[PDB]
C-alpha cells in the first residue's frame, strides 16, 4: 500500500512506499497492513492504543508488519536501519492501560512478533522450565501442558488476565501470583536480534551447543542451546539480561522461562478486612509473614472496588456520576460478603506443611476485629475468590477484564508506584492516591501485589474513553500522582507511553545520571536509532528531546 | 614514589610520577603504594597473585591506592583517564584461586577501594537489608550484627571463609549456603562510580530521597536514599544492574544486600555417600527435593579429599608424590566416619515444619545403600559438620582454609564449570575433569553447590607454587578442561585471571556475538579503556588482542 | 605562587604553574593572587562567598587576576584559551545575597576588572549620558558629578547601597528608585572581550568615529566613540546586547548609561499602611497609578522587619530565637511609627506637577484605613525616609547594610520571584513565602519594587553563618520556595551561585527549549568554554552536567 495517514520522522512518501514493497517481498501481502477501530481484548487492536487517554491517533504505527520467523525480524531490521525507519515491537499488543500495541513514535512500523512466531520451543519436565516465542500467550502455554497432560508435573504462573504473552509480560518484568510470580526473575536464556541485525543469545545460551550430524547446518535462529542454557541464567563475564527489559536495546524473539513442579497440595483463600483503615494492620502484619515464607506466592490486597467492578458496572450500584461516598462502600462490601480491603492468597506443598503455615496466617490476621476466612467453596459461584483460586495455581481466566468496564465507555490506564510493606507507608500511598482521585471525580480503585520486600501499588483509573472532559482530568490525574509519589519518595516501576518522560525525569538521582548511561548505552548498539525510540524515555540522539519528550 | 618494576601500557615514566605525585596530593602518602611478598590470608598481598599459577610477578601493580572515600575514586579516575592509567579496582583482594588482588594488565594502579571505604552504612530491620561498602567482610558485617545484638532478627549468608567482602563476592556473583545463598540475586541499590567518573545508583536508587533540611548539601556520594532503594532492584527502564557483576563497566562503591530474618528453627546435617559412583544416585535424589523446596538453602556434596584435607595435609594421610588410589580414599573415609561423597545441608523454621522436610530427605536418600545421617552432636571436634553448621547459619569461619595446604606450598585454581542437576551429567563432568587431574598428577578434588536448577561444581587443584614442572602441568590441566567441557556443554562460570580470555573464548554461539556486544558497550563507556581492561575477555579498543589475550 | 587550594577541572599543577608565571609577567606580581576571610563591605573579598550558604570554601577561586586594561584581558582570555581555564569576571565583586565574588566553577581565575579599569570615561551633557570601566562604583559616579559640579544638570540613578558597581549591577539587570530605575534599560554601546578574545562593541558603537588626526593610531580599545554609540542602543541588524546580561557569553569592559537631567523639582514621602494584609489594597491602588505615570520612579512596599532592621539587629527587638509573632510586629511598628507595610516613592519635577500627581497619589491611598503621609522632614534623624530621600533622587548611602545585621553573624542571600501588580497575587506570594520561611525558623524580611507592569518581591533570608542547622533551613527553604513559587507560576530574575541550575530547570517550557538554545550559542562562541562556566545555569559541552549542576 500507499498513503499512511503519519509517516516516521524525516522519511518520504516514496521511500515509505520503496520500504513497504520491500518488506511486502520479504514477508508477503498477508504479513504487512498499510494504516491508509480501538477493537477488543479478543482480537487486540495493533495500531493504536485502544483505552487511549491522549486522542485516539495520537499514538499511531504507519503500518503493521508481522515477520514469518527470525529471518524476516533480521531482514526487516535491516530496511529499517536502511531508510532509517523506527520499529515498534510488540509480542501479542495487549499491553492495556500501558499503550496497547501503539509506538511511542507516530509513523514506526508496529512489528507484529506474535502473529507467526507463536511456538511452544520446548517444555522440559527434569530442568522444569519452557521455551517460547513472543506468540505464546499463558492461554496457548496452557494448552500445551495440558495437551500432553504436564499440568500434572508443572504449573505456569499468570498475571490477571490470559491472552498475555510469556515472553512480552517477561520483559517488561509484569508479575504473577504463584510463588514464581516475579515474572523477569524466573527467565534464563534469551534470544534477540540487535538493532545491527545480529542474533544474541544470553547466559548459558552463548555456550554453543555441541556439534552433532542431525543439527549441522541449521541457521543461528534454528539451532538447539546448550544443556545448561534454560537453567542457570547468568553464564559467564558481564550479565546483560536486564539490558534488555523494559528497553529499546534490542528486539527478543525467545526466552526460557523457568517452570513450578505440581506442589503436590494447594489451597487458595481470602481474608475479608472489615475497615479501609484495616490496611494499616493487614500490611503490618503481612510483612513478617512474607518475609518468613508463610507467604509463599504473591498475595494481593484488593480495594473493595476491584471486586465489586468485576462483578458489575458502576451504573448496577449507583446512579451516581461522581465518586462513591465511604457509606456506599460499606454498602457494597455488605452486599458482597466482602471486606473494604480483600486479601487474596494460596498456601502450597503436602498438607501437613499448608496446616501449620495456615494456622499461623489465620492466627495474625486475627488480630483485626471481625476479619472473616473463606476457602473458594464458602463463597459464591461468581466470586473473585473461585477466580484468583485459578489463578494462584497458573490456570488462565478472563473474568477480571470486567472492572474496565466500570465506566460507560470505559478504558483503563494505570498509576503503578512501589511501596514498602509497611501499613504506616501503605495508607501514606494510599491517603496520597485517594486524595487526588477524588479531585479528579474519579472512584478510587486498586490492588497491591505483594512481593518480599515491596509491595506494587496498582492504582486502576477507569474513565470514559468519549469524554474529552474526564480524559484531560485523567491526565491531570496521572501527572500530579506521578510528582505527588515522587515527592514522597515512591517511584512507578511500570507505565504507559505518554508518562514515560515524566516518570524517567523522576528517577533523576545526581542530575539524572542513569538516564544518561541509558543514553549512552541506546547509541552505541542503535547508530540509526531504529529500535523503538522513547520507550521508557531512552531517546536515540536523533530524537530532539525538546520535540519528541511528553 | 619513583621506579616500578613495570609501567602501564604506552606510560612514561615521567607520566608516571606525575600521576603518581597527584594522587599522593589527593590521598597522602600513607594511601599510595610504588611497587619499585605473597602474603597471608590474614594480611592479603594487593600488588600480585599470592596463588600464582603463572610467574609470581605475571600480573603486577605498578602501585597500589587507597581513595579515603567516593570522591578520591572519583579523582582518581579522572586522573586514570587524563594519563589513560588502568585501574583495578579490588575490594579486599582475596578472590584467592582467581587471581588474589592482581590486575589483568600488568602496570595497572590496583585500586583498593576497602583499606579506607570500611563503613557498615546502614542495618534495617524492618525491610530486612544491609547496605555497604567495599571493605565490610563477612566478618565484619557479623560483628557489627553482634554488638547490636541483630542476629536474633536477622542472618547473614556467608561463602566458606569469612574475610571476604560482601559487596566485592555479590559483584562477582559469588555463592553462600543459606537460602539467601545466590548473592548476586539478594542485591538491590548500587553506587556506582562510572568510567567517566560521574557518580550513579541503580534501580529506586535513581528514585531520589526527597528533600529535608538535614540532609541539605550534602555530596552526592552522602546523601540518603530513598524508601524503596534496597527493597524493589528493577526501579523503572531498562535494568542495569547486572552489566556491574563480573565487568569493568563502572566502580562500585556501595551496595545493599537483603538479609534473612532469624527462620526461628534451624538444623545442620550431614549425610554420607559411601561409594564413589553415589554421586549419580544422589543426585538424581536431589533434584526433586531442590526444585519442590525440601532443601531449602544451597546445600553442597564434597568429595572426600576436601573433607579430608580441611583436618590435614596430604603428608598426614600419605608420603605419596602421585595422586592417591581409590582404595586409599576408601580408608580416608573409613579413618573419618564419611563417606566418598558428603552431602551438607540445614533445615530452617519452626520444628513441625523441620521435621517434616527431614523425614522427606531421610526417606528419599534411603535408597541409597550404607547412607548415614549426622547432626553436628554426633561427630567429633574437629569435623567439617561442626563447622559448616555454623557456616549454613550465616556465622563466619576460617577452618576451610586448611585445605590449601594439601601440598608442600599450596596454591589454589578453580576451575568452576555448571552441570545440570543430574546423575547422568555430574557422573560425566567428574569423569572428564578426574580423568584430566589424573593425567596431570594431581589428586581430583571438588565439591558442587546446588542451586535450584543448576550445580556449580567447584573442581579445587591444589599445587606446589615452587614446583615450575606442576604450575606448568596446572596450566596444562585447566586450559584442556575448559576445552573438554566446552566440547560436552559446560561452561565455567568465573575464572582466574589467566583463563578470561580462554573462558571468554568458550561462549561464542553465533561467531561471538555476545562478546562483541559487551565490546559495543564497554568502549562506549569507557572511551579510554582505563577501567580495569580485560576483566572477562572485554577489551577496550586500545588494547590490541594480539597483544594481550592469553 | 606555587599551590592552590583548589585547582580547575582537568589542569595540572605544573600547567597552573605555568599559566601563573605567564600573567605575572603581563600584570605584575601586585596583579595577580594565588589562594594557596569573609572582608566586609568596605573590603569586599575576592575568593569566596561572605555570605556562605554551602561551606565557606564551597565556591573558591584559585587565584585572583587584576588585568591593568583591556589588552591584559585580552591576553589573559588567550592563555585561557590556552591552558583551557575557566574565568569568573567580577566588577567590584559586591553580589551580596547572590554569592559575591565567588565563582560557580571552584578552580577558576576571578578576573577583578574594577582594582584597575576604574575610569569614568564620559560625563555627556547635551546626550544625558554617561560611559563607565567596570571599578566606577555608583558612590565614585556621584563624586565625579560633585567634583565637576554635574549634579545641577545630571542625577543618577542607585540601588540601595551605593559601592555597587554601575556597569556590573546594570549587566545583572540590576534595579534603582529614580525614573531611571530600569538599569539595563537605560545603558546603550557596550564593549566587550569575546570569548575568543576579540573586542566587540555594540549597537551605534559599531559604527566607528571617523577618521580624524588625533585619534591616529589608538589601539581599539582606546579609540572614541561614534557620535551615536551612546544615544540610541540600537544600531542596526540583531539586536545582540541583551546575550550579555546575566550571561557568559562575554567580558564587559566599558558600557554607557544614560543619565537623567535635573528634574527641576523632587519631594520624597513615605505612607504607612497600619496592617499586614492593607498589602493588597495598596498594590490594587498602586497598578493603575503606576500604568498611568503618576508614580514615577520604582517605588517600593517595604516590609517592616525590613526599616526595622535597618534601625537595630533582632536581639534589640525580641531576646527571642523564633521568629516573632504577629503581635511583635504591631508592636515594632508602633514604636517606630510605621505601619506593616511602608511605601517609599518621589514626585519629580515643577512644583504645579508635583502638586497634581500628589493629590492624586494621596486620594487613592485614602482609601486604606489608617494611612498617614510622611515627608523625611516630619520623620526622625534616623528614619529610613531620610535615607531613601536620598536613594530617590541617585545619592549613594550605605545606612540599609545594617539590616543583613539582624541576626549574630547575618548573611544574606535573596529569593527574588516577580509578581503580578496586583494585590491578590502579591498576597498569595507573600503567603507562599511568608509559610516557608516560618516552617524554617525564619523571620519574614522582604521589599516589593513596583515595575510598570510588574513587581520584584525581594524576600531577604538573613541567616547566622556560623549555625550549619540553619545554613541547611536556609537551603531547604530557598530550594522550596524555588519549587512552590513555579507551581504558581513565578520565576525568579535575579538568583545566587547554588540556585541558579535549579532556577534555570524552572524556565522549561517545551521541554526546556530555553536553555537548549542558550547552549547552542554558548557552545559557539566559547568553544573552550573559559568564560564562567555555569552563569545560570549555562554549560559549556565539557562540563558534564551530571557533574556540575546544583
Ligand atoms: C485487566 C488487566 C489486567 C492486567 N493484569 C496484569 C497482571 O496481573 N500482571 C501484569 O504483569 N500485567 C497485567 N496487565 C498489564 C498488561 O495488560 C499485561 O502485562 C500483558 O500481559 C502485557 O501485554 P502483552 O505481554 O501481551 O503484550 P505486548 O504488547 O507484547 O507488550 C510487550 C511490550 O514489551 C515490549 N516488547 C514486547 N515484546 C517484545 C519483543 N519481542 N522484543 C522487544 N520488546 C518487546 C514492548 O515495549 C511492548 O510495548 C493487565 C492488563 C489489564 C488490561
Ligand atoms: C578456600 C577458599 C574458599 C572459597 N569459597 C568460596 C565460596 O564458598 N563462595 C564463593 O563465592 N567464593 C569462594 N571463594 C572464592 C573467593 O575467594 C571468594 O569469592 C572471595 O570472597 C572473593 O574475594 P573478595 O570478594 O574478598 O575480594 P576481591 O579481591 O575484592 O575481589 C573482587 C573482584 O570483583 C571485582 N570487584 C571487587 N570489588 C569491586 C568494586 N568495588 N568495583 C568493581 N569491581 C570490583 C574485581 O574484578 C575483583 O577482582 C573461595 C576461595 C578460597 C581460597
Ligand atoms: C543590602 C543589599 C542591598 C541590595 N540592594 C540592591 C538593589 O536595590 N538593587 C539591585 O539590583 N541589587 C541590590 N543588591 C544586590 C547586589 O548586591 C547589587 O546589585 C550589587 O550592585 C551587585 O554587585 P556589583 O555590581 O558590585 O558586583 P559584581 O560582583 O561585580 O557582580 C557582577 C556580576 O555580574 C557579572 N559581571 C560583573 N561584571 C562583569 C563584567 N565586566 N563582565 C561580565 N560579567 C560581569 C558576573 O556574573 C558577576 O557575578 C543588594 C545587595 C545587598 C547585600
Ligand atoms: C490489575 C492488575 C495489574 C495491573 C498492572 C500491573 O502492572 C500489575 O502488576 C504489578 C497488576
Ligand atoms: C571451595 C568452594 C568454592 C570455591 C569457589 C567458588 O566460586 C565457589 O562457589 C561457586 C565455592
Ligand atoms: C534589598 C533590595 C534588593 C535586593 C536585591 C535585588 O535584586 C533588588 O532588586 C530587584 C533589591
Amino acid at each position: 500500500e500507499f498513503r499512511p495517514l503519519t509517516l516516521p520522522p524525516k522519511l518520504s512518501l516514496s521511500d515509505f512506499n520503496e520500504f513497504i514493497q520491500d518488506i511486502i517481498r520479504i514477508v508477503g501481502s498477508e504479513n504487512v497492513e498499510v494504516i491508509s477501530v480501538d477493537g477488543s481484548y479478543m482480537k487486540p487492536t495493533h495500531t493504536h492504543d485502544p483505552h487511549h487517554v491522549m486522542d485516539q491517533d495520537y499514538f499511531l504505527a504507519s503500518a503493521i508488519v508481522a515477520p514469518r520467523n527470525v529471518a524476516d525480524v533480521q531482514s526487516i531490521v535491516g530496511l529499517a536501519n536502511k531508510f532509517s525507519f523506527p520499529l515498534w515491537p510488540i509480542s501479542i499488543g495487549r499491553n492495556s492501560g500501558y499503550g496497547g500495541a501503539a509506538p511511542r513514535v507516530s509513523g514506526s512500523v508496529v512489528l507484529d512478533m506474535g502473529k507467526n512466531m507463536n511456538r511452544v520451543l520446548e517444555v522440559n519436565v527434569e530442568g522444569a522450565y519452557c521455551v517460547v516465542e513472543p506468540g505464546v500467550t499463558y492461554h496457548d502455554l496452557h494448552n500445551y501442558l495440558e495437551a500432553n497432560n504436564l499440568r500434572d508435573k508443572l504449573w505456569l504462573d499468570v498475571p490477571d488476565l490470559g491472552g498475555g504473552s510469556v515472553l512480552g509480560n517477561a520483559v517488561e518484568r509484569g508479575v504473577g501470583y504463584t510463588p514464581y510470580g516475579d515474572h523477569w526473575m524466573m527467565h534464563s536464556g534469551m534470544e534477540v536480534v540487535l538493532a545491527n541485525g545480529e542474533l544474541l543469545r544470553t547466559g548459558m545460551g552463548a555456550l554453543p551447543d555441541p556439534k552433532r550430524p542431525e543439527t549441522m547446518g541449521l541457521k543461528p535462529e534454528d539451532q538447539p542451546w546448550s544443556k545448561i542454557a534454560h537453567l542457570f541464567p547468568y553464564g559467564f563475564g558481564p550479565y546483560i539480561d536486564g539490558l534488555f527489559s523494559q528497553s529499546n536495546m534490542g528486539i527478543v524473539t525467545k526466552i526460557g522461562i523457568w517452570l513450578m513442579p505440581n506442589p503436590g497440595g494447594y489451597q487458595s483463600y481470602l481474608i475479608t478486612l472489615p475497615k479501609d483503615g484495616d490496611l494499616k494492620q493487614a500490611v503490618d502484619i503481612i510483612r513478617p509473614l512474607r518475609l518468613g515464607m508463610a507467604l509463599q506466592n504473591v498475595p494481593t490486597i484488593r480495594h473493595i472496588l476491584l471486586d465489586a467492578a468485576v462483578l458489575g458496572d458502576k451504573r448496577s450500584y449507583s446512579s451516581r456520576t461522581e465518586p462513591l461516598s465511604d457509606e456506599e462502600l460499606d454498602k457494597i462490601a455488605k452486599q458482597l460478603n466482602l471486606g473494604r480491603w480483600n486479601f487474596y492468597g494460596a498456601l502450597y506443598g503436602p498438607e501437613p506443611i499448608r496446616r501449620v503455615l495456615w494456622e499461623t496466617i489465620k492466627d495474625a490476621f486475627s488480630a483485626i476485629p471481625g476479619v472473616k476466612f473463606y476457602f473458594p467453596e464458602d463463597t459464591p459461584e461468581n466470586s473473585v475468590l473461585r477466580v484468583r483460586d485459578k489463578t494462584m495455581q497458573g490456570i488462565p481466566t478472563y473474568d477480571e477484564l470486567k472492572w474496565i468496564d466500570w465506566l460507560p465507555n470505559g478504558a483503563a490506564l494505570f498509576f503503578s508506584p512501589i511501596a514498602k510493606v509497611s501499613g504506616e507507608d501503605a495508607m501514606m500511598q494510599y491517603a496520597v492516591t485517594k486524595k487526588r482521585c477524588q479531585e479528579a471525580g474519579l472512584d478510587f480503585i486498586g490492588t497491591f501485589t505483594v512481593g518480599m520486600r515491596e509491595m506494587h501499588h496498582i492504582v486502576c483509573i477507569v474513565f470514559n474513553k468519549k469524554d474529552l472532559i474526564q480524559k484531560r482530568k485523567v491526565q491531570w490525574l496521572m501527572r500530579t500522582l506521578i510528582d505527588d509519589c515522587a515527592a514522597n519518595g515512591w517511584g512507578e516501576y511500570r507505565t504507559h507511553l505518554a508518562f514515560m518522560d515524566q516518570i524517567m525525569e523522576t528517577y533523576n538521582w545526581n542530575n539524572s545520571s542513569f538516564l544518561r548511561f541509558n543514553e549512552v548505552l541506546k547509541n552505541a548498539v542503535d547508530p540509526n536509532g531504529i529500535i523503538a525510540p522513547g520507550k521508557s524515555g531512552v531517546w536515540p540522539s536523533q530524537y530532539s528531546h525538546v520535540t519528541w519528550k511528553l
